[PDB]
């Protein structure tokens, strides 16, 4: 069943929906899914994110403590002293990473948060004041990526929320799946030939039978190019759920990876209550790899979150807590298992990193690197 929102949320969703229906009609009855997704997620005031930013916020402490190790190693190796986080959710990772780095002897000249909409920083500032008092003063917020950056960039579950286009395999070949309105005014998917017939060529490599529907990630690719061109020295880590291309576009993944979350219920329909639910797609890491190295950065590593966290010392972090102290040990052990178990986040989530001015390997990627599978 599908719970009905309260009056105020419903009014918001209805206004957002009416604005999208009006846009679709004005455009001749069809818009790409990227445009739909951009508006329902990011419309000022009414979009989902712009008026549940990570999968498991309660894992942020142990996660940040562990991530701090390769972050510090990348700072040392590149001779840099700044971190920049894109998005940043409610600021739990920033508070954790700031605190953990400082505890390990690493002070930053600045921890920059990129909050394009302006809408996330108030809660982030509150979280930092509460959880990292006296490191909070090192945090600055940016309205856009700068032209140049020296330090370590962190993008945790941000690639998955960037707009995707949908593509569908017809007998006649690939086409674009966009959004139309039906005769009752409801949003409907609608398939149309590509404007740029060129854009079907990139899909030829997919082992897809007729009826296959999947996502392309132009916006994420554009973002990674921009980050890697900006990065002058240092590293950029992206943490997200997804797969290299062979697996992403596997013959059997014929409904793709699009998933929506409404009142923490996972389901496939992005036309449910516009503005009141999340819409995400998994990340296609081969294209992300090409994006970053094509901008001239080195690939620093690619592996599963489990392997990255294990390599980075998560079990050592856990082992600081004594097992007889059950009050602390069991929650910590359960957190670690959620982070690293194949059945939980450990395999599905991946870490990819790019670098400039880092020679050699990070310990976090030195065993079990998967770059050769990209």
């Amino acid at each position: 069943s599908l719970p009905v929102p309260g009056p105020d949320a419903l009014a918001q969703s209805e206004a957002l929906a009416a604005s999208l229906r009006a846009e679709i009609a004005s455009a001749g009855g069809w818009i790409p899914f990227s445009r739909y997704m951009e508006r329902v997620l990011y419309a000022p005031g009414m979009g989902y994110y712009s008026g549940d930013f990570v999968t498991a916020p309660e894992l942020s402490p142990l996660f940040a403590q562990t991530l701090a190790r390769p972050v510090a190693q990348a700072l040392d190796a590149s001779g840099t002293r700044r971190v920049m986080e894109f998005g940043a959710g409610t600021g739990k990772l920033a508070a954790g990473l700031l605190t953990a780095l400082a505890a390990l002897g690493v002070e930053l000249d600045e921890y920059a948060i990129v909050d394009l909409s302006g809408e996330l920083r108030a809660r982030q500032r509150e979280t930092l004041g509460a959880q990292a008092p006296g490191l909070a003063a090192r945090v600055r917020w940016l309205d856009a990526l700068p032209e140049r950056f020296e330090g370590v960039v962190v993008g945790n579950e941000v690639l998955d929320a960037m707009p995707v286009r949908l593509v569908a395999k017809q007998a006649r070949g690939w086409c674009e799946r966009g959004v139309s309105i039906d005769d009752a005014g409801a949003f409907v998917f609608a398939d149309r030939p590509f404007a740029r017939a060129e854009e079907a060529a990139r899909l030829a490599g997919i082992d897809a039978d007729e009826g296959y529907v999947t996502e392309t990630h132009d916006a994420a690719v554009a973002f990674v190019r921009t980050v890697c061109a900006m990065l002058a020295r240092g590293a950029a880590f992206f943490i997200d759920y997804g797969f290299p291309s062979h697996e992403y576009y596997h013959r059997q993944r014929a409904q793709g990876t699009l998933m929506c979350h409404y009142r923490h219920r996972a389901h496939g329909d992005p036309f449910v209550y516009p503005g009141l639910q999340d819409i995400t797609a998994h990340v296609e890491f081969s294209a992300i790899h090409e994006a970053g190295v094509g901008a001239g950065a080195d690939l620093l590593g690619y592996t599963s979150q489990a392997r990255f966290l294990l390599n980075a010392g998560i079990t050592d972090v856990l082992a600081e807590i004594d097992p007889s102290d059950a009050q602390h040990f069991l929650p910590a052990a359960n957190a670690v298992q959620k982070l690293i178990s194949e059945a939980e986040m450990g395999e599905l989530f991946k870490v990819i990193a790019f670098s400039r001015g880092i020679d050699g390997a990070l310990d976090a990627f030195a065993r079990g690197d998967r770059s050769h599978t990209l």
